[PDB]
């Protein structure tokens, strides 16, 4: 038993809810919250800017130190950093950005990062400002992630479409 409430069960391990990933993290304080990161960990808008804003920019300060030491992530890659006031840990995962020409095949590699963590609160990778088809992102999630993932979908309209079209 865990602290996640109000989720619709899609599979043995995948759950979904119409929720802002920021308000959900503040309420639950999960072990792992996933950020929809870019390779530079520049948390300008979308999930990364809302998560970063909720940390009062501490996520960006930590991220800049990480990049100054390690250089950029890979598209499809991740790093674990602090969750600040939102979670124990933040898993920064880089899904491909369709609006930059990145190979959508890298979405599966992105979701494979989630398997290193028993339980996660996450957004749909490449949804929102990343520009991918969210229906596709949910299918890759279900077919790739084997650990327990709690998906927060910001848009109520999209949430209802994801549920009603789910095979
Ligand atoms: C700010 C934000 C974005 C852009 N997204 C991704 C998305 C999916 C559909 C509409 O936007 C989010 N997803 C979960 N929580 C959030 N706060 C967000």
């Amino acid at each position: 038993v865990n602290s996640f409430s109000g989720y619709l069960k899609l599979t043995d391990n995948v759950y979904i809810k119409n929720a802002d990933i920021v308000e959900e993290a503040k309420k639950v304080k999960p072990t792992v919250v996933v950020n929809a990161a870019n390779v530079y960990l520049k948390h300008g808008g979308g999930v990364a800017g809302a998560l970063n804003k909720a940390t009062n920019n501490a996520m960006q300060v930590e991220s800049d130190d990480y990049i100054a030491t390690n250089g950029p992530l890979k598209v499809g890659g991740s790093c674990v950093l602090s969750g600040h006031n939102l979670a124990k840990h933040c898993l920064h995962v880089v899904g491909p950005n369709v609006n930059k020409g990145e190979d959508i095949q890298l979405l599966k590699s992105a979701y494979e990062n989630f398997n290193q963590h028993e339980v996660l609160l996450a957004p749909l990778l490449s949804a929102g400002i990343f520009g991918a088809d969210p229906i596709h992102s949910l299918r890759v999630c279900v077919d790739t992630v084997r650990t327990n993932v709690y998906l927060a979908v910001f848009d109520k309209n999209l949430y209802d479409k994801l549920v009603s079209s789910f095979l």
